[PDB]
């Protein structure tokens, strides 16, 4: 790691704490993640994602295992969507924008998906922006590489709130819908400006899907009533209609909103399939602001 200096601290992620640095031979900037931990298999695993490039997807430029530590070595972009979403707080994204913005996220994930690779934690602190309108998903395939947490390295609350609803009822053996899901979430985010589902504990968290999109049962998820953490004293709450739920939407963008958030993960939409939905007929790639 002494062939970078420490710029700032970028943030202290799940997997560790994040540094943009400066490597120092190159002149080069990066996004340094110190791992916080060895393991043979997620070396290998790990090294399987530095051959994932894609413009939507931020690259793993090094894998650097030295004194039994790990660091990864991350393309820098100088913003991400949580702080971007609260800079335009007052105005809006504008819908062009918001358009722009999931087509990209969806093409990342296609491609990801299509090498049955899974980011698994989406949320929009790991979704990064530069000036060119470019968006990119971060830390794709880490969750598997290394195993999945409760509290962070922060000791912090993590983010339940783009959780899936299979993940929650204890699935086991989850799929790529797992980030449409949170996807989904992320887009009625930016279009209303509040968190979709914004749950202080995974019941809470289930309860604010259940009291939106009612409660599931064996009509509209065969086999949801025998899931791990399923329990018939569930209260059966009604489902609500989208246009209250991302109020000012179109109806292009609510029916793709549905799609991405079918309780049934085999019903939920691909990223593939939603690339083609007649919401991004008219998608184009402005710039932000920044
Ligand atoms: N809060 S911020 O908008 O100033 C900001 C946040 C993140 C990044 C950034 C650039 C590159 C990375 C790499 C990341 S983010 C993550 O969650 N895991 C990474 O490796 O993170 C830059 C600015």
């Amino acid at each position: 790691m002494e062939n970078f200096q420490k710029v700032e601290k970028i943030g202290e992620g799940t997997y560790g704490v994040v540094y943009k640095a400066r490597n120092k031979l190159t002149g080069e900037v990066v996004a340094l993640k110190k791992i916080r931990l060895v393991p043979s298999t997620a070396i290998r695993e790990i090294s399987l994602l530095k051959e994932l490039n894609h413009p939507n997807i931020v690259k793993l430029l090094d894998v650097i295992h030295t004194e039994n530590k790990l660091y990864l070595v991350f393309e820098f972009l100088h913003q991400d969507l949580k702080k971007f979403m609260d800079a335009s707080a007052l105005t809006g994204i504008p819908l062009p924008l918001i358009k722009s913005y999931l087509f990209q996220l969806l093409q990342g994930l296609a491609f990801c998906h299509s090498h049955r690779v899974l980011h698994r934690d989406l949320k929009p602190q790991n979704l990064l922006i530069n000036t060119e309108g470019a968006i990119k998903l971060a830390d794709f395939g880490l969750a598997r590489a290394f195993g999945v947490p409760v509290r962070t390295y922060t000791h912090e609350v993590v983010t339940l709130w783009y959780r899936a609803p299979e993940i929650l009822l204890g699935c086991k053996y989850y799929s790529t819908a797992v980030d449409i899901w949170s996807l989904g979430c992320i887009f009625a985010e930016m279009v209303t400006r509040r968190a979709l589902f914004p749950g202080d504990s995974e019941i809470d968290q289930l309860f604010r899907i259940f009291r939106t999109l009612g409660t599931p049962d064996e009509v509209v998820w065969p086999g949801v009533t025998s899931m791990p953490d399923y329990k018939p004293s569930f209260p059966k709450w009604a489902r609500q209609d989208f246009s209250k739920v991302v109020p000012p939407l179109d109806e292009d963008g609510r029916s793709l909103l549905s799609q991405m958030l079918h309780y049934d993960p085999n019903k939920r939409i691909s990223a593939k399939a939603a690339l083609a939905h007649p919401f991004f007929q008219d998608v184009t790639k402005p710039v932000p602001h920044l």
